């Protein structure tokens, strides 16, 4: 055990046990290897919403509507528009939704986010864009969907640093490496990279 | 370890600052002078670029450059900092003369815990920024938290690098607060409601 995990565990056991229907998620995930918000990137990404107090927020990657509820719970007047291509986990996410009775704010697309930028477009613009899919098409996302940004609008992306994995020699990643550099080279946007949980990069409109 | 190395990937990615601002972190790494680190500055001035606050408080000003590069991102913000130490309070004063920021941001000199009714005459502050004496941290929130806004954040310093503080915070009913592992640790507080 480096550095890094004993100071994430010691942040983890300093936090405050979430609601019981929330922990249920958090059972789920662990049961079934789905890759939800570590729970220190969770409480950072939050405390950056609950500053930002966006009234829309666009994600990329529902999984099982974690995320997407607990962002919701933190903004009781925000709304929230999710994306999920695996049908399984937009199974889950609707009927997780459903039971926390969220789905009045939060609506859940289900396809490819890289095929459904016009029905997105329709509810943008959008205060936040939360990207946490795939990581090689991390590129595609921002290229695709910066433009339904507010002027004052943030972006969000997951799973930047990847386990400390970006930071060393990796060859023997690239393509995180890669969108890391491009995301820091923006002629358009300043970026501030978070070393919590996964990686978090916080990115904004240049003045 | 790696911690160190994601540090310094970071670090490596950074657009390089102004010369006067290289300067500063120049002569605060030749003379021992804890400024904030490069990584968890960034992410400071992040927070506060998405809080765009008008005013700001802040306890340990060393030699300005926190005060300086928060002023040089936020052009309309006002900025209250104190500093007890007269060398670094004397090469604060003159920092920020020479970036010509001392229109707008202030310098109070002595002792943060002796200063408050000073402080309350420009209070409100939208933001709250603690980096000074660890063991002093308690007295510091409890001193000055009655004079941040209603939508306000407080921010503190060297929490991770003090653990009766860490579960005092996290702990608070009025207060909010997650942990950023970044350089000496940021911890970020906020009303609940
Ligand atoms: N191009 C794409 N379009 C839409 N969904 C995507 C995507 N590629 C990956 N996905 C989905 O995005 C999810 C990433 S995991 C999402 C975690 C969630 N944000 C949470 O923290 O709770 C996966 O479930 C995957 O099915
Ligand atoms: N109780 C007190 N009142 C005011 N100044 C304090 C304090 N205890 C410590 N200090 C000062 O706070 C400073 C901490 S270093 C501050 C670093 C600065 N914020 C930056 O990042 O650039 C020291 O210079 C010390 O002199
Ligand atoms: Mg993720
Ligand atoms: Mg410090």
């Amino acid at each position: 055990t480096d550095r890094y995990e004993q100071i994430n565990d010691y942040i983890e056991a300093l936090l405050k046990p979430r609601p019981d229907n929330v922990k249920r998620l958090e059972a789920y995930a662990e049961e079934h290897h789905v890759p939800i918000m570590e729970k220190a990137g969770m409480e950072v990404l939050l405390q950056i919403l609950s500053v930002k107090q966006p009234k829309k927020i666009l994600e990329i990657g529902t999984a099982i509507g974690y995320s997407a509820i607990r962002m919701a719970l933190e903004l009781p007047s925000a709304e929230i528009y999710t994306i999920e291509r695996n049908e399984k986990r937009h199974e889950e996410a609707v009927n997780n939704i459903k039971e926390f009775q969220l789905d009045d704010r939060i609506h859940v697309f289900y396809g490819d986010a890289l095929e459904l930028a016009d029905a997105v477009h329709v509810t943008a613009p959008y205060d936040v864009i939360f990207i946490d899919a795939a990581k090689g098409q991390y590129q595609n996302f921002f290229h695709l969907y910066e433009p339904m940004l507010s002027p004052d609008g943030v972006i969000i992306t997951d799973n930047v640093l990847f386990k400390g994995l970006v930071a060393e020699d990796y060859s023997k990643v690239a393509k995180i490496d890669e969108y890391n550099h491009w995301l820091m080279n923006h002629p358009d946007y300043q970026t501030a990279i978070i070393p919590v949980g996964d990686g978090l990069a916080i990115s904004k409109k240049k003045r």
